[PDB]
């Protein structure tokens, strides 16, 4: 198989990742480069709707259509099923992943309301609201254990544990009367341009995330911005770090692959799909 996957024995992975890096990463810019059209002829139709157009943080990062996530609809409302995100793959299920853009402060009830009805129990923010100045992310839960109220969704926060490179947030979720706890995974870290460096710090986040949240069987929300680079970027991460336990390869370039056929950009730099490779490299090497 070789079109939409590079499978890579581990333990030539050192050896790969040499050749992959050398002459100034150009064999990794090459292989960067072959998913640049991937997913890219599937139509977003529904994206482009006059009233769902506000939803969308970015004009050219739209939800494919057999992929997007549904709400419930309003029954006198055009786009109330509508809001920018995907099911993505990952190691355990083909809709392990819902991706989604940082919510506006317009969309935020629609973003608690998709964490309900997907029966999601954890969500994993990868940027700070504010960047260089610039809002990347309204602030869609609460500051203090006062219970705020989104939409439908009343959301409290039960506990809090502030970590070197992330915060872990326990919610109690509850709508009239059925009630939930959901985890939140914010990884405060991330610098203001490139990547995380060293890359052990988005390792030290992914273990900590996959061991507290085990094997989970309902869609784990994950966001950033923009919703595909970091996004990605994470997903390929948490993914690998479980197939080296199964198999000995793994195919970094085959989980890209297959994201971009469910969500635009999903690894979006090549500096993010280099640190993937940088990040697996460090686990192989005990650090």
């Amino acid at each position: 198989s070789h079109m939409a996957s590079r499978p890579i024995l581990i333990k030539n992975f050192a050896e790969h990742y040499r050749l992959m890096s050398a002459d100034s990463d150009f064999r990794f810019s090459e292989e960067f480069e072959e998913l640049k059209h991937v997913g890219r002829d599937q139509p977003c139709t529904f994206a482009d709707l006059p009233c769902n157009r506000p939803k969308n943080r970015f004009t050219n990062i739209l939800p494919y259509d057999h992929s997007r996530f549904k709400l419930q609809p309003v029954d006198d409302d055009e786009g109330s099923d509508y809001i920018n995100a995907n099911y993505v793959p990952g190691h355990n299920s083909p809709r392990e992943f819902i991706v989604t853009q940082g919510p506006l402060h317009s969309t935020r009830d629609d973003f608690w309301r998709m964490c309900w009805e997907s029966n999601s129990r954890a969500i994993v923010m990868l940027t700070r609201c504010f960047e260089k100045g610039r809002e990347k992310c309204d602030q869609y839960w609460p500051n203090d254990t006062v219970p705020v109220f989104y939409g439908d969704i009343k959301v409290q926060i039960l506990n809090d544990s502030h970590y070197a490179d992330w915060v872990m947030t326990e919610f109690m979720l509850c709508r009239g009367s059925e009630q939930r706890i959901l985890r939140h995974f914010h990884f405060t870290t991330w610098p203001d341009f490139g990547v995380p460096n060293p890359p052990q710090t988005l390792v030290r986040f992914v273990r900590a995330f996959r061991d507290r949240i085990g094997a989970e069987q309902r869609p784990i929300v994950v966001h950033c911005s923009a919703g595909v680079g970091r996004s990605g970027t994470f997903i390929t991460l948490d993914r690998i770090l479980q197939q080296i336990n199964t198999s000995d390869y793994v195919d970094i370039f085959g989980i890209v692959y297959a994201m971009r056929k469910e969500r635009v950009w999903m690894v979006q730099t090549e500096q993010q799909y280099i640190c993937i490779h940088q990040c697996l490299l460090a686990v192989l090497e005990g650090k």
